[PDB]
């Protein structure tokens, strides 16, 4: 039975509004309703992995697991295995996988982050799961961010706290936050970004939704605008939104948006908004294709509609050679030429690099670079031809060209990372000097750039 080189992943996000679900929720897992929907001819084909994020979930873990497993069994005739479940308050993540994947999945991690301080600590934050699927690391974050049209900055702050403090993936990757630890990272939830139009325009917005004319609403969506100004979710992707706003509905119909201010809303308007979202970030030149992104039309217990997204995701096998793992393969090497970091820091300390990759026996520290002044005020850290030669554990090009090198630039004075990035070894050529480039971030904010040339030797 061959190891897969592609899997499909279902991501669901639903804010349940502290109400039990209806008896049938299969439309969610079938990607049926509004938006980019799944072909009917696929309905019996199980996804490899289902990741369900809920918010305002009133159920016990046991109650929800029974609903989910029985739903998937009805659709697919497959009894899914529970990989992980983690709940913080009423925020929950469930990972289910086909039974054939049980011995492909390992290194399962769960964590949560509580956002806010005093007043604002007590119901918002995130849960997450990570694991290895054969040679591929997968991370999943379900967040319920701060509500309210006038709190987009708080949401962005909640995002940065979650990506700093959520402890998933390989703890040996100590310089790297969750935005660098995974081949594929899926981040979803009730992100709570709103359509930022005047209150007086509520009936106009509803009119536009009834006509399926979303363009003038999406141009005011706070997540799209904040992402375009690099205030949040830098270097993440989102599929085009082609479904109606998923909030705020009157319960038991989808015929009505409930937007007017009420005691129950803290006298806040809730103009129709795309609160409920799925974003991803995959390492460079790895296959990831969104095959659905939409909302259900027939699940009406909540003031939110469920959102679904599905993905094709490239995966690799757990490679063994005569040599690595447990030694190097002298036939493999990674060299760096003409490399320099450009950093935004106003500080003057020496810097060195760390190279981290599961193709190395352990991480590699460089010598200190040479600091120069850039012509527009920047710090340029020159490594020239001084970076070490990296010794991969396996030289086979079928393995090595599928790997990635994480790079941290660290202060010699403090050993604190000033920037993190990632370089794909999926090169156009081996034994050939080729340009490389990554942006550098720290706490998910842009801090600089790393560029230079690479020369990769494989056993071919
Ligand atoms: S499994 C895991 C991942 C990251 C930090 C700590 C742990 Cl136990």
């Amino acid at each position: 039975q061959p190891e897969p080189d592609m899997i499909t992943i279902f991501i669901g996000t639903w804010n349940m509004g502290n109400a039990p679900p209806p008896k049938k929720i299969t439309s969610w897992f079938l990607s049926k309703g509004q938006g980019k929907t799944r072909d009917d001819s696929a309905d019996y084909i199980p996804h490899d992995i289902y990741v369900i994020g809920t918010q305002e979930d009133p159920l016990s873990e046991k109650e929800w697991l029974e609903i989910l497993k029985h739903s998937l069994q009805e659709i697919t005739s497959v009894t899914f295995k529970t990989v992980a479940i983690h709940t913080l308050w009423n925020i929950r993540i469930v990972v289910l996988a086909k039974p054939e994947h049980e011995n492909r999945i390992s290194h399962i991690c769960t964590d949560n982050v509580k956002t806010g301080i005093a007043n604002t600590l007590g119901n918002k934050g995130a849960v997450g799961v990570s694991f290895m699927f054969n040679g591929t690391s997968l991370g999943f974050v379900n967040s319920h961010l701060t509500s309210g049209s006038e709190k987009k900055l708080r949401r962005n702050q909640n995002y940065m706290n979650i990506l700093r403090f959520l402890a998933l993936g390989d703890k040996k990757l100590s310089p790297f936050n969750i935005t660098h630890r995974f081949t594929h990272l899926f981040w979803f939830g009730d992100l709570n970004y709103r359509v930022d139009l005047p209150t007086w325009e509520a009936e106009t917005i509803i009119q536009k939704i009834k006509q399926q004319q979303y363009a003038d609403l999406l141009s005011h969506d706070q997540l799209l605008t904040e992402r375009r100004e690099q205030k949040v979710f830098l270097h993440f992707e989102e599929e085009e939104i082609t479904f109606a706003p998923t909030y705020r509905f009157e319960r038991l119909t989808r015929d009505k948006y409930a937007y007017t201010k009420q005691k129950a809303t803290g006298m806040k308007y809730n103009l129709p908004s795309w609160c409920d979202r799925v974003l991803w970030k995959s390492y460079p030149l790895v296959h990831v294709v969104c095959q659905s992104y939409g909302s259900t039309s027939d699940i009406m217990t909540s003031d939110h509609s469920p959102v679904f997204a599905t993905f094709e995701a490239g995966v690799t096998s757990q490679f063994v050679s005569k040599n690595g793992p447990g030694t190097v393969d002298s036939q493999g090497q990674i060299e760096f030429l003409r490399c320099y970091a450009t950093l935004k820091t106003k500080s003057q300390t020496k810097f060195y690099l760390e190279f981290h990759s599961s193709c190395l026996e352990s991480f590699v520290k460089s010598q200190e670079g040479e600091n120069e002044e850039g012509s527009e005020g920047e710090l340029v850290v020159k490594f020239g031809e001084t970076l070490p030669k990296l010794k991969p554990i396996i030289s086979d090009p079928e393995y090595l060209l599928d790997q990635h090198i994480l790079i941290s630039i660290k202060s010699s004075d403090s050993d604190e990372s000033y920037g993190e990035g990632c370089i794909a070894l999926r090169l156009e050529a081996t034994e050939t000097q080729l340009p490389i480039y990554t942006p550098l971030t720290h706490h998910g904010e842009l801090t600089g750039h790393f560029q230079g040339e690479i020369k990769l030797q494989t056993s071919q």
